[PDB]
């Protein structure tokens, strides 16, 4: 198309297009449970990056900048089942698992208000709220065969998870230091691996069954 | 009013009306859970045609095209809410409901994209996705007393739910074969019997009781 | 800022931050669940507040008058979790929570589309729907240690939430007798009761542990 990011939004499609199909066959056949989380997670992302690729999900704001809104809508449902596939790893309680969800919706809720915002300088605060809730759930998931695993995710989390607010702040979504091309490509491969990536080792790993 | 399909749209209210109170006082007094959300449907749907009738839920889209978009918040929740009932009905693992719910929400939020969408082609790309999550939950309904009802209410569901993408791929939404008028009758007539029709078997059966 | 509004708004960022870091390490450390419930509920309505605040959450309806329509956003989720606090406290059935928030999706989604309709007679339609919703909750609350707060929560919730549809009603988003500057400080001291106030009782009450 005639956006350079064009073939990073068709890779995402495709590379969570081929993730969902994968996780699908190998589904058939707590395991279910992990499965039916899991492979959930790319279906969404599959069907947001299409809608970001054929502009669907895409808009402009003034503060007149592009913002593709439709990754929030992703995130929005993706990352608390991304949360419950490491709970239910760990039997987490309910206590913990709904403050978990309840801090990742107000991550991703306010990071759409930043994006949105057009008030330059408010939108960074909105950037801060949302990272403090990342920081509380990476501290959750810190401080509250299948330990080996969760050990492992939990490394890829937090790795992975870490590097959206920095790609945030320096993109065309923040202070505008790296072009949009740049920061689609980098969200791009961080959602390919936070999600398919995530998915592989979580599913080829028998901590998922009884 | 104004508008060719109003009748369509306060017919569907009323009717829509009429179940929530009928089954709301059927429900005083298993049974509560099947009753508790088989009285939700219809209400939710109650306020959504009101909206859709008075005009709220009614906007415009161009490929200028009226689309009634406060169905699919209807149908956001009321969808799932059908397929829980069923689950219910035969103890369905979480597993198998989080996969139902989950295609469900991506067969609803594809077709709201679809619906509205402003490139005509892409629409029936969105409908396509959108069917292709119809047709794995119907999947799931049949490949993984209470036995018999559960049959009863899956062929319904079968029936009534694979309507919904050919009226929408004909009518004022899709090609436009057939006018808005007519599709929103279709509708409603689809709505009122898998809703209001639905709830009457599976609350008039003893199924629902342990 | 140049809104009269802005201190009362300022100031149920502040009141709203200052619970939910209060509950925040109080809960440190079923009390868990109660802890993550009740401290979700100030955290969402903090970042709310600052929305309408910043002006993010504020809009103009024609009918131009001003509706901050963040609050709707923020009851969606807050006012459920208030209603399960409460039936955690009574172990209340799936079938009654189901039902409780069902009615209350329907009396927060039913508000918005009032606050947000353009026909001035049709807000007060959904203003009724909104309310019977509401009072169909609160006939739930009351018709089907712990059984002692419980009751205190109870007659807190019915004084404060009967509160709302009054002040909606003769405030800027119904009849306009009270301005909005007015409307907008009689929220924010319900919300903050409503919330900070009802955890304070629930949260320094032992009914909440086993
Ligand atoms: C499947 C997609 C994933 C795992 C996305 C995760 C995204 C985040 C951890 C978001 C973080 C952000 C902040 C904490 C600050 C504001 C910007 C965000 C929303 C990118
Ligand atoms: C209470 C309302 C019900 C049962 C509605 C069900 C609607 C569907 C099964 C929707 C299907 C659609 C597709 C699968 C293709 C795109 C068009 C839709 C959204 C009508
Ligand atoms: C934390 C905020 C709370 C407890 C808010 C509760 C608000 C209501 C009980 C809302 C009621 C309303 C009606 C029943 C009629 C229409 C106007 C509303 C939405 C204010």
């Amino acid at each position: 198309t005639g956006r350079p990011e064009w073939i990073w939004l068709a890779l995402g499609t495709a590379l969570m297009g081929l993730g969902t199909l994968y996780f699908l066959v190998k589904g058939m056949g707590d395991a279910k449970k992990f499965y039916a989380i899991t492979t959930l997670v790319p279906a969404i992302a599959f069907t947001m990056y299409l809608s970001m690729l054929l502009g669907y999900g895409l808009t402009m704001v003034p503060f007149q900048n592009p913002i593709y809104w439709a990754r929030y809508a992703d995130w929005l449902f993706t990352t608390p089942l991304l949360l419950l596939d490491l709970a239910l790893l760990v039997d987490a309680d309910q206590g913990t698992i709904l403050a978990l969800v309840g801090a990742d919706g107000i991550m991703i809720g306010t990071g759409l208000v930043g994006a949105l915002t057009k008030v330059y300088s408010y939108r960074f605060v909105w950037w801060a709220i949302s990272t403090a809730a990342m920081l509380y759930i990476l501290y959750v998931l810190f401080f509250g065969e299948v330990a080996s695993t969760f050990k492992v995710l939990r490394n890829v989390t937090v790795v992975l998870w870490s590097a959206y607010p920095v790609v945030w702040l320096i993109g065309s979504e923040g202070a505008g230091i790296v072009p949009l091309n740049i920061d689609t490509l980098l969200f791009m491969v961080l959602d390919v691996s936070a999600k398919v990536g995530f998915g592989l080792i979580l599913l080829r790993s028998r901590a998922i069954f009884g």
